[PDB]
């Protein structure tokens, strides 16, 4: 749970955007073996950003699920000076990456695998009163062809004790009063994974959400008259067009999710039965 820096030996980068991740082995033992894992760091520690950043390792630190990303623990570096989050090495990289690249290693048994762990991950996450506000295969990571877990909780927020919103961007993914209000919920996270769904049976193909809503939109739009065309477009019902070869079941739980009533949304719990009944009656 602490990890000393000078036996954090680098391996490889692992991405950029805010901070960046690397992958490293922990050898206390000096001699070339040790677990590999994954460091996060900042790039910039202003009191802003390492108060979220601490929040962030916090959250991580406080989820123990299947299909979650492991905390392991923190690293001062610098001495004692920086701090970098510890967490498991999950070897496939995020979501959005290996359904690019792998693209028949899955099937749609495969998608709707992952898409029972995604919502069980996120009922687990509803039993703490977090919200994660940035649901997207991007900030899914792949362990094995079978395992997925959520990961980069640094958008996450904890609902206030007597709220069952926070007012606080991924445009695309996110709810319409989370557009018009600010306001994020269990049931904007649903909204989300909605569009994680419908990301995971267009193979991520010209087909991901930003494409896809700006030809609709109008692909010349710049700046905020995209947003006020995108919030018009879904308070009236344009949505996301069933991906090709995707089942039309499939496609009524995404059309369910992306109901403008916050109140009717399913919740995780209903996704994850009614997803892991259609598996168990295939
Ligand atoms: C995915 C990602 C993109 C950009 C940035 Cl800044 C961070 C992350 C990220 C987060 C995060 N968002 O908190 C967590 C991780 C993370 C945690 C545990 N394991 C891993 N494994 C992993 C990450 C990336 C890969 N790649 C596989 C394919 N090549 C092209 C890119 C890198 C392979 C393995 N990543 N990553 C890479």
């Amino acid at each position: 749970t602490q990890f000393e820096e000078r036996h954090l030996k680098f391996l490889q980068q692992l991405g950029k955007g805010f901070g960046s991740v690397e992958m490293c082995r922990y050898d206390p033992l000096q001699d070339n073996t040790g677990e590999v894992v994954a460091v996060k760091k900042l790039q910039h520690s202003t009191e802003e950003h390492l108060r979220d950043f601490e929040r962030e390792i916090e959250i991580l630190k406080s989820l123990q699920h299947d299909n979650i990303v492991k905390y392991k623990g923190v690293c001062y570096s610098a001495g004692r000076r920086n701090l970098k989050l510890i967490m498991e090495y999950l070897p496939y990289g995020s979501l959005r990456d290996y359904l690019q690249k792998h693209k028949e290693r899955i099937d749609h048994i495969k998608l709707l695998q992952y898409t029972s762990q995604i919502c069980k991950g996120m009922e687990y996450l509803g039993t703490k009163r977090y919200i994660h506000r940035d649901l997207a295969t991007r900030n899914i990571l792949v362990e094995n062809e079978n395992r997925v877990k959520i990961g980069d909780f640094g958008l996450t927020k904890v609902l206030p004790q007597d709220k069952e919103y926070y007012k606080v961007s991924p445009i695309f993914w996110y709810a319409p009063e989370s557009l018009t209000e600010s306001k994020f919920s269990v049931a904007s996270d649903v909204w989300s994974f909605g569009v994680v769904l419908y990301e995971l049976f267009t193979y991520i193909e010209s087909k991901s959400p930003p494409a896809e809503f700006m030809r609709m939109i109008g692909n010349d739009k710049q700046g905020q008259m995209i947003v006020f065309h995108l919030i018009e477009l879904l308070k009236n019902n344009g949505r996301l067009p069933r991906p090709d070869g995707c089942p039309d079941e499939i496609y009524m739980i995404m059309t369910e999710c992306w109901n403008n009533n916050v109140n009717q949304r399913p919740s995780f719990r209903d996704l994850a039965l009614r997803v892991d009944q259609i598996r168990d009656n295939m």
